[PDB]
């Protein structure tokens, strides 16, 4: 044991703490003044101390070489994509099928009903609570290694909050620009003779294409998880809020408009507060996301890949 | 000129000829033994003066070597699957989500109704005519070599029969073994001590993945076509069913249940008839496929990838 060894770790617990506080909880128990204190603290003690600097530290999100180009990774589990509706009837006719598609109809069917995030696509994945990749969607079958621009989120953390995490765990969110922050990176842009983004989800994707994190770092990214991927070492809840209820509980930020409705109606009360709310949220959204909330209902639904709209298989008893 | 030369243009245009009426029309002019008296003919004149033969020629469906492994194909347009229905209720959704769905619902909707083949499905390239690759489906936008085994396939032209050509067109259909073939194929099985095999999918899919085209010929295979992919140099009919009629009007093989009905009501009555025709037709069918006739419809309704059946983004107007 040393005393440097020590403060190390009660700086960088403390730290992580205030994040989750600010970030996840939107709830910080400190001014912004004190978290920085002892942000730069820690910083110079792992500089006069290197034996001791660790890749996950609060202080190392900015790798400080660029790259050279993005390498690729095929994601384990296919990355999906969603199919949409544009009105009430539409959106009735998808409950209808899989009222009548299901074994047995449930009363009533739960939705989980969030806000659609109009930006990037991600696959962030956590070995025994460590950062240790992350991946665009890119075709769903394989996307870039985009790890370190994922790193200089403040919002995401390099670690999870829990002394028992699981063996492997793949978070899918959605990265996003918030209104203030693109705002002032116009500004900026503009000022400084640079290029304008013409909107949040151009700034976000743009962003995250960057080849220097140096780069990423300084455009106002936020992360929003929805969902999870691989999952070993760990009873995953079973239904899909609860484990948006449980990322947030190990760390992972998650939007806090997200409700549960029972049945088509109340779901459509949901996406009428949403829509009216739009005006108000200081980020963009394009739609509601409306998602059968039981899980083992998710699994029996299954998925399709590459199919027409305009055909259907009647397959015979 | 050179009597050979006329000779073997001549026999080679009767050979097609015959092969179309047998194959396509289930019409055939001659019987089977003139068609192989000019077939053999044709072979032993070739084999006497080599410098004439061609590679499109009807006796050079069979490549003397087998391969050494399947070379990969990306697929130029994306291959399509298909999603599924399991009632009526469930076909009638499907019909209701279109009908809301679409800017404009003409009055009738028109299906192109077809049976639902159980085989393995295949893109094959014809360029100016000539049969030049084909591949598996694979995943939709890889799939494997197979142009070797295609030409075995005694249904499935080795040239277009037409004067005019595209300059490229891409055949989608299935690989099937029908029923007689598929008895056949496993009582020589048993007798030789050889494996059998369950169902003639499993037959079809195991023909095609052979390497050797020398097997592959003497599997009983057969090709349905049942759409187009690239097309170039053509005016294809602007609805599907005329491009079925089109692809049999030069060289392609087409199943002959195939129907257009108008509305969700007749389009049971077609699934229903075919269900009943099941025990009749003589090879495996799954369902009914059921496809939007008007190809400007089909391209407004457009196609989904990688995306679950239990969740729906419902965008804002
Ligand atoms: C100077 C400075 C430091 C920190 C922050 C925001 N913030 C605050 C906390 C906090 N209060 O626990 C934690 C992390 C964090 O990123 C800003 C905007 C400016
Ligand atoms: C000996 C032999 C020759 C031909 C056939 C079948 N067949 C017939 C014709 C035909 N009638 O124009 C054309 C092509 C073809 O494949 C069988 C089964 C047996
Ligand atoms: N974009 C967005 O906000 N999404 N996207 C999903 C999604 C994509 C596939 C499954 O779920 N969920 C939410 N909230
Ligand atoms: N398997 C079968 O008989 N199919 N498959 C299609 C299909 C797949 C994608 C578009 O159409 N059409 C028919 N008749």
């Amino acid at each position: 044991m040393t005393n440097i060894q020590t403060q190390l770790d009660n700086l960088r617990k403390t730290l992580r703490q205030y994040e989750y506080e600010y970030h996840v909880l939107d709830n910080p128990s400190v001014p912004d003044s004190e978290y920085d204190r002892l942000f730069h603290q820690l910083k110079a003690l792992e500089l006069e101390h290197p034996e001791f600097l660790t890749s996950d530290s609060p202080t190392q999100r900015v790798g400080a070489k660029p790259l050279s180009g993005f390498s690729q990774i095929r994601h384990e589990i296919p990355m999906l994509s969603l199919d949409n509706a544009f009105s009430d009837a539409e959106f009735n006719a998808f409950v209808k099928r899989i009222e009548d598609r299901l074994i047995l109809l449930p009363k009533p069917l739960t939705f989980c009903c969030e806000p659609k995030l109009d930006g990037l696509a991600v696959s962030i994945l956590y070995v025994n609570g460590e950062l240790t990749q992350a991946a665009t969607r890119g075709d769903g079958t394989t996307g870039e290694d985009i790890t370190a621009n994922i790193r200089t989120i403040r919002n995401v953390p390099l670690q999870l909050l829990t002394d028992n995490p699981p063996a492997r765990l793949e978070v899918r969110g959605e990265v996003f620009m918030p209104h203030a922050g693109f705002e002032r990176l116009n500004k900026y842009a503009l000022e400084h003779n640079e290029k304008t983004f013409a909107n949040p989800r151009n700034a976000a994707a743009g962003s995250l294409r960057q080849l220097d994190p140096n780069i990423t770092s300084k455009r106002p990214l936020v992360l929003n998880a929805y969902g999870i991927g691989i999952a070993e070492g760990v009873d995953l809840p079973t239904t899909h809020y609860a484990r948006l209820q449980w990322l947030k509980s190990i760390g992972i930020p998650v939007n806090p408009e997200i409700r549960l409705c029972n049945g088509a109606d109340e779901v459509l009360g949901f996406y009428r507060d949403i829509q009216n709310k739009r005006s108000s949220l200081g980020y963009d959204i394009d739609g509601t996301v409306l998602k059968i909330n039981d899980i083992a209902l998710q699994n029996e639904l299954g998925f399709i890949s590459k199919a027409p709209r305009w055909a259907i298989a009647y397959k015979f008893p």
